DNA sequence: CAAGGCACATGACAACGGTGTTCAGTGCCGCGTTGCCCGATACCCCCTACCCGTAGTTGACTGGCATCCGGGCGCCGGGTCGCC
């Protein structure tokens, strides 16, 4: 069947969230939020920068800003070598 | 031989030297924080092409199918008709 649940990709899935999750924790307290809304760490459904921009009280282009400045700092090869095999 | 008079240096005396802080103000020059501007993207419309369901088609045409055996083995249990 397809429908089984793969052991092996159920517990790398959930260490990859484990890992992933502490990397943000790594990142400052709001950083870590922003990006988590833009991607959905948190909910199924991820909010645009906008739709960041209204329980943060941020800007569009403010919190566009530090989602580039998010994706710039998990970009570095500190918060990216564990992140590289896990896909 | 002892007392009184002049040289140089001396206990303090402030005020400069030079340099380190101070609160102070104002910028200097990098991050941001936000108004635009567009650009793309979801979401209404019209058109027809094709999928899918319904309804006919009148010479006559009137009862099917191939089963199934070489288990094997025994028991249960009920039915089933003879029995006297």
């Amino acid at each position: 069947d397809s429908e089984a649940v793969v052991p092996a990709d159920a517990v790398s899935f959930t260490l990859l969230q484990e890992q992933l999750h502490s990397v943000l924790d790594t990142l400052s307290e709001r950083e870590a939020g922003v990006v988590s809304m833009r991607f959905g760490l948190t909910d199924g459904q991820p909010k645009t920068l906008d739709e960041i921009g209204k329980v943060y009280g941020v800007t569009r282009e403010r919190i566009r800003q530090i989602e580039s400045k998010t994706m710039s700092k998990l970009r570095h090869p500190s918060r990216s070598q564990v992140l590289r095999d896990y896909l």
